[PDB]
């Protein structure tokens, strides 16, 4: 797959990869480095409920690479500005935290986890992330100059924004190349269309146009609390595709390749509403799981992980249970128990880890869309540990390749 940045998940990870897990705890930061030793080193004695006061409600926690050297950084939106932990290259990172800009935060700004969305994505092709903002008079855009000087912040396009009536309860916003540049543009579901912005590259977004009259909240009754979506390239050629999770099944949109798209169908009548799928529950996942690094669907349903693979044009076949864990009968929860689908054996088949009760759980794609028996990875970043959704942010994030 490539380069989505999402609400839901505003890390991404590489395909191929080797994705290591990161949990911003109480104490601070925490890695699991993806390798032949499984274990939790403490890396920063900041970001954490107790080590800094961060809290889920105010403050965001990211991380990026803010440098250009493909290691991933510590980056903390806290209460009076923006704050990085470079990645020293050997499991270590800066400790204390530089604040790089009075910006993006509770206090300055007046930044806000409940009105606006906070991205680090490396915009400009520079190599290195700019921190960027869906505010409130549009989106932002701090310059990152390199040697971690960031530019006060400009606007880079007057939409977006919760002026403009962008709302959290409401409607989606996503960074994803539709062209086929590299540059990621804005992918917005508002309230009657979705809207692309053309990334310019010079820090700034082209004037927003409308692409579909659906997957929205007043175009066709898609609910965030019952209809997810996401953007991903279902048939390889790099360019961002739409799809739902609606209520008969799962509706796409294809990118006709220049960021203009295509009708409404529905593609696969399964993880809908209609057959049983709910926000609450469930966990709904689009990602690359075969060798057609195209976007195939993985839902995390009552009985196990199902999985729909995609023939490579965005029709898919036939629903399989492919592990008979990681569900709702297993007792897994949405907000108790994080479950992420990455690759984390380097193959570009991406797998699944599960932040369980107890333990960090595993299960590895075979290669062709199958899997492996479930593999216990590490007794912590747990609810028995003390790992909360209210209180813990917990991610897959390659710091390094
Ligand atoms: C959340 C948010 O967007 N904050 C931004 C605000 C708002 O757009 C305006 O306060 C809207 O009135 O504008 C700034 O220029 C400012 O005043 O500091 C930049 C700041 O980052
Ligand atoms: C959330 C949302 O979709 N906002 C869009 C609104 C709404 O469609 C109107 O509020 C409907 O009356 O219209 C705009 O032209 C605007 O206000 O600049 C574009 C903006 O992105
Ligand atoms: C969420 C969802 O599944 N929406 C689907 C809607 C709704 O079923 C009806 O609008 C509700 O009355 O039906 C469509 O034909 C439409 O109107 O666009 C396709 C769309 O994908
Ligand atoms: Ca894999």
């Amino acid at each position: 797959s490539v380069v989505v940045i999402s609400q839901a998940l505003p890390v991404p990870t590489r395909i191929p990869g080797v994705a290591d897990l990161v949990g911003f705890g109480n104490g601070g930061v925490y890695i699991i480095r993806n390798s032949l030793l499984i274990q939790v080193v403490k890396v920063i004695n900041n970001f954490g409920y107790d080590a800094g006061g961060w809290r889920v409600e105010k403050h965001v926690r990211l991380l990026a690479d803010t440098t250009g050297d493909n290691q991933s950084d510590v980056v903390g939106f806290g209460e009076n500005g923006v704050w990085i932990s470079t990645n020293n290259g050997n499991n270590t990172f800066v400790d204390p935290p530089k604040m790089v800009l009075a910006n993006f935060a509770y206090a300055a700004g007046g930044w806000r986890v409940e009105k606006h969305i906070r991205f680090m994505a490396d915009l400009r092709k520079t190599g290195r992330a700019d921190i960027v903002g869906f505010g409130d008079g549009g989106i932002y855009i701090s310059r990152n100059n390199g040697g971690g000087q960031f530019a006060p912040a400009q606007l880079a396009l007057n939409n977006f924004g919760y002026a403009q009536g962008w709302r959290l309860d409401r409607h989606l916003r996503f960074l994803a190349d539709v062209t086929g540049d590299g540059l990621l543009d804005v992918v917005g579901f508002g309230e009657n269309q979705v809207y692309i912005a053309r990334n310019s590259g010079n820090g700034t977004f082209q004037p927003a146009q409308a692409v579909v009259n659906n997957f929205c909240i007043g175009a066709g009754g898609w609910t965030i609390s019952a209809h997810p979506r996401v953007v991903a390239d279902l048939t390889g050629d790099r360019k961002a595709d739409i799809l739902g999770f609606g209520v008969a099944g799962v509706y796409t949109s294809l990118n006709n390749g220049n960021g203009t798209f295509g009708a409404v169908n529905l593609v696969l009548k399964d993880f809908g509403v209609n057959s049983g799928w709910r926000v609450e529950k469930h966990v709904r996942c689009v990602s690359s799981l075969t060798n057609k690094k195209v976007g195939d669907i993985i839902g995390f349903g009552d009985a196990g992980v199902y999985v729909a693979l995609n023939n490579g044009n965005g029709t898919f076949g036939p629903v399989k249970r492919v592990i008979d864990n990681f569900g709702y009968n297993q007792g897994w929860r949405v907000d108790k128990h994080p479950r992420f689908v990455v690759d984390l054996t380097g193959d570009g088949c991406a797998d699944i880890v599960g932040f369980g009760e107890n333990s960090v759980w595993a299960c590895m794609n075979k290669g062709d869309g199958t899997f492996g028996p479930i593999m216990k990875l590490i007794d912590d970043m747990t609810v028995s540990k003390g790992w909360t959704l209210q209180k813990t942010v917990r991610y897959a994030a390659n710091l390094y390749l």
